C-alpha cells in the first residue's frame, strides 16, 4: 500500500506550476544556519522539476516554533533562500508571507522556471490548526480562517508535490490541506515510502530490530507492532534495565527504571515467545557514579549487578559481541534509538561498534534502515550516512509508521 502512491518520477510537471512542502527547519545558531543538510536533500526534487519544465517551483516549509504568530527576527526563512541560490546555482525569490492576495498574484503566473520560497507557514495559526498568542495563551484555528488558508495555498500551483516526510504524521494544512487533482511524493518521501514498506510489507529474512532509547512505556505499541514483523529483537540503552530488573531479579542501582513499563515487560516476552522470536539483551555494561559526560566509570555484569549510586549508560564488551552475532545472521535490519549515551564518547562506544557491524553487514547485501531522531544523528556524527541502505528523515513520523499508523500526510497523496 506504501507502494502505491503517487510519486515524482510519475508525474508530468512540463510546464506545471508547482506547489512543494519541503523541510527546511534546519538548525540556526541564531541567524546562521548551522547545518544546511535538510536543505541539500531537498534539491534533486527540485532540479527534477526545473529540468522536465516544470513553469515554476513555489516552496514552503517551516521553521522552529514560533507557535501561529509572526516572528521573522527568530524563526524567518530569510537566511535559507540565500543558501538555497548557492547550492541551486540559481535564483531564489523569497516573499514574506505565505499566502495572501500578493502572494497568490506572485504566484500565478511567475517567468517560466522560476523557484519561489514562501515565508514560514508556521507564522500562521492556520498551518498547525493551533497556536499560541503573545502573552503565552492557547488559542485554536478558526475553521473559516483555516478554510481561507487552504484554498490560497492551493491557488499557488497546479500540481501539489510532498517531500517533508518528517510532517507527514501531523494534519497540518500544508500536508492535508492542499486541494489540486494530483498529489505526488517527492524523491525524498519516495527513499522513505519504499524502504518501510520494507519494514513493515515485505521483509527479507531473517528480520533484526534494533530497540534503543531510554523509555519502555513510550514505546510500548512499536515494540508490540515489531514483534508482529521480526525473527529476532536486540533490546538495548536504558530501556534494558526494566527489562533486565523484571525478569533477571538483577540490581541496577540508579539506573533507568520505567515503572509502568515494568508491569507489561513479561507480557511482551510471552509474545515474543508466542511468535517466535528471539530477544537479545545484554549481558554487561559500563557503568557511571553520576549522569554526566566526566563522569567515573566502572563495570558490571548481570550476574554482578550494578553498585548503588552507580547507573549503565552504555553495553559493555561480551553484550556487544552478542549484538554483532545478531547482525551477523540478519538479512534486514531497522534500528531506531542507541544502545547507549551516545551523548558523550565514554559512553557512545557500545553504539559506535553496533554502527560498525551494520555498515559492515550493508556492505555483504542486508539492507539496513535507521529511524529518525538520535539513531539518524549518529550517522552523521560518524559519517556512515551513505553507508547504510537508508536514515530516515523524520523521527517521530518514522516511529508512528513503525507502530503501524496511517500517517495524515502520507495517506493524502494520490494512489497509484
Ligand atoms: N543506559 C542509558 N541510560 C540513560 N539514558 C540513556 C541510556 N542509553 C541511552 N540513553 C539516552 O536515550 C536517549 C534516546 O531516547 P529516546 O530514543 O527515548 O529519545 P527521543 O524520544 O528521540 O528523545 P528524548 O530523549 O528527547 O525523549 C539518548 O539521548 C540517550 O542518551
Ligand atoms: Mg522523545
Amino acid at each position: 500500500s506504501l507502494s502505491n502512491k503517487l510519486t515524482l518520477d510519475k508525474l508530468d510537471v512540463k510546464g506545471k506550476r508547482v506547489v512543494m512542502r519541503v523541510d527546511f527547519n534546519v538548525p540556526m545558531k541564531n541567524n546562521q544556519i548551522t547545518n544546511n543538510q535538510r536543505i541539500k536533500a531537498a534539491i534533486p526534487s527540485i532540479k527534477f522539476c526545473l529540468d522536465n519544465g516544470a513553469k515554476s517551483v513555489v516552496l514552503m516549509s517551516h521553521l522552529g516554533r514560533p507557535d501561529g504568530i509572526p516572528m521573522p527576527d527568530k524563526y524567518s526563512l530569510e537566511p535559507v533562500a540565500v543558501e538555497l541560490k548557492s547550492l541551486l546555482g540559481k535564483d531564489v525569490l523569497f516573499l514574506k508571507d505565505c499566502v495572501g492576495p500578493e502572494v497568490e498574484k506572485a504566484c500565478a503566473d511567475p517567468a517560466a522556471g522560476s523557484v519561489i520560497l514562501l515565508e514560514n507557514l508556521r507564522f500562521h495559526v492556520e498551518e498547525e490548526g493551533k497556536g499560541k498568542d503573545a502573552s503565552g495563551s492557547k488559542v485554536k484555528a478558526d475553521p473559516a480562517k483555516i478554510e481561507a488558508f487552504r484554498a490560497s495555498l492551493s491557488k499557488l500551483g497546479d500540481v501539489y508535490v510532498n517531500d517533508a516526510f518528517g510532517t507527514a504524521h501531523r494534519a497540518h494544512s500544508s500536508m492535508v490541506g492542499v486541494n489540486l487533482p494530483k498529489k505526488a511524493g517527492g524523491f525524498l518521501m519516495k527513499k522513505e515510502l519504499n524502504y518501510f514498506a520494507k519494514a513493515l510489507e515485505s521483509p527479507e529474512r531473517p528480520f533484526l530490530a534494533i530497540l534503543g532509547g531510554a523509555k519502555v512505556a513510550d514505546k510500548i505499541q512499536l515494540i508490540n507492532n515489531m514483534l508482529d514483523k521480526v525473527n529476532e529483537m536486540i533490546i538495548g540503552g536504558g530501556m534494558a534495565f526494566t527489562f533486565l530488573k523484571v525478569l533477571n531479579n538483577m540490581e541496577i542501582g540508579t539506573s533507568l527504571f520505567d515503572e509502568e513499563g515494568s508491569k507489561i515487560v513479561k507480557d511482551l516476552m510471552s509474545k515474543a515467545e508466542k511468535n517466535g522470536v528471539k530477544i537479545t539483551l545484554p549481558v554487561d555494561f559500563v557503568t557511571a557514579d553520576k549522569f554526566d559526560e566526566n563522569a567515573k566509570t566502572g563495570q558490571a555484569t548481570v550476574a554482578s549487578g550494578i553498585p548503588a549510586g552507580w547507573m549503565g549508560l552504555d553495553c559493555g564488551p561480551e553484550s556487544s559481541k552478542k549484538y554483532s552475532e545478531a547482525v551477523a545472521r540478519a538479512k534486514q535490519i531497522v534500528w531506531n534509538g542507541p544502545v547507549g549515551v551516545f551523548e558523550w564518547e565514554a559512553f557512545a562506544q557500545g553504539t559506535k561498534a553496533l554502527m560498525d557491524e551494520v555498515v559492515k553487514a550493508t556492505s555483504r547485501g542486508c539492507i539496513t534502515i535507521i529511524g529518525g531522531g538520535d539513531t539518524a544523528t549518529c550517522c552523521a556524527k560518524w559519517n556512515t550516512e551513505d553507508k547504510v541502505s537508508h536514515v530516515s528523515t523524520g523521527g517521530g513520523a518514522s516511529l508512528e509508521l513503525l507502530e503501524g499508523k496511517v500517517l495524515p500526510g502520507v495517506d493524502a497523496l494520490s494512489n497509484v
